[PDB]
């Protein structure tokens, strides 16, 4: 529901809900990304991918955070009022937040050890993405996601917190931000409730300042922007209200 004075039972079947929603539309479990560190990319397939076009590597990533995105549109369909709120504000929500929630994800599939990240069935550093052009941004992307995995989010946490990522009445173009901001409250109260629950109330000073997430999606999305209008990646559309925001 929407509803005040949210009760304990509300409060815990949010937690179980959207720590639910989330490891069902993971396209990795945490185990098999965990498993699979040992299986790094060898000195001869890193040169293969460095010896790629530009548009080769960038269709292969494009394609893949096509899926992230996918995978993060099911989950906030699953959050409780999601699918309530009006188209207008389902999209709002949707084109800020994301790929801010991909952007976080991410932190489960890098390496701390040994600074690799997985992709294509192993584990590789940074020089894998030579050919994009973008050691810049993808150097930001790594940092944003070591600064997160030192947090050691459980499965709960990390549900939650891009559960809370999503639902923002911040969002500049919500028609019903009242709405937005009583289910906000509600995902708050269960975020604290939980972490203070399993006396893990610490993180919450070592989150992310606010406002570094969306700088840095901001600049991750304009690059992709950039790439699509001169190399357009053909999508077959999950979503195409949404699609239509993002590409035409
Ligand atoms: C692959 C990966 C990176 C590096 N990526 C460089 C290329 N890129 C770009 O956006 C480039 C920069 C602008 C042009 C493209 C992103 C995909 C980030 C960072 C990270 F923290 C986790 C993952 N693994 S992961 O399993 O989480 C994952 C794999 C593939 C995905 F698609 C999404 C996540
Ligand atoms: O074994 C322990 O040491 C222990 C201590 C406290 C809690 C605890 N219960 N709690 C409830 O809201 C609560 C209450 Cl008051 C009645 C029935 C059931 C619950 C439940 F935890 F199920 F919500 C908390 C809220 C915030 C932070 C907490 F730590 C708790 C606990 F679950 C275990
Ligand atoms: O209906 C669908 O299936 C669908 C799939 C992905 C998105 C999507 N793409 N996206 C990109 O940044 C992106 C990606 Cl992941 C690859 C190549 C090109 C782009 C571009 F930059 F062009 F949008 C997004 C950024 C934020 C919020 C989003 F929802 C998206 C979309 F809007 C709809």
């Amino acid at each position: 529901p929407e509803a005040p004075y949210a009760s304990l039972t509300e409060i815990e079947h949010l937690v179980q809900s959207v720590s639910k929603s989330y490891r069902e539309t993971c396209q990795l479990r945490l185990e098999d990304l965990l498993r699979q560190r040992s299986n790094i990319f060898s000195r001869e397939e890193v040169t293969g991918y460095q010896r790629k076009s530009m548009w080769e590597m960038w269709e292969r990533c494009a394609h893949h955070l096509t899926e992230a995105i996918q995978y993060v549109v099911e989950f906030a369909k699953r959050l409780s009022g999601f699918m309530e709120l009006s188209q207008n504000d389902q999209i709002v929500l949707l084109k800020a937040g994301a790929m801010e929630v991909v952007l976080v994800r991410m932190c489960r599939a890098y390496n701390a050890d040994n600074r690799t990240v997985f992709f294509e069935g192993k584990y590789g550093g940074m020089e894998l993405f030579r050919a994009l052009g973008c050691s810049e941004l993808i150097s930001s992307i790594f940092d944003f996601s070591h600064s997160l995995s030192a947090l050691h989010f459980s499965e709960d946490e990390i549900a939650l917190y891009t559960a809370l990522v999503l639902i923002n009445a911040h969002r500049p173009g919500l028609q019903e931000k009242r709405k937005v901001e009583q289910l906000q409250y509600n995902l708050e109260l269960a975020f604290h409730h939980h972490l203070c629950k399993t006396h893990r109330q610490s993180i919450l000073a070592k989150l992310p300042p606010k406002g570094k997430l969306r700088s840095l999606c901001s600049q991750h999305v304009e690059r992709l922007q950039i790439f699509q209008h001169l190399h357009p990646i053909v999508v077959q559309a999950a979503f195409p209200p949404l699609y239509k925001e993002l590409f035409s």
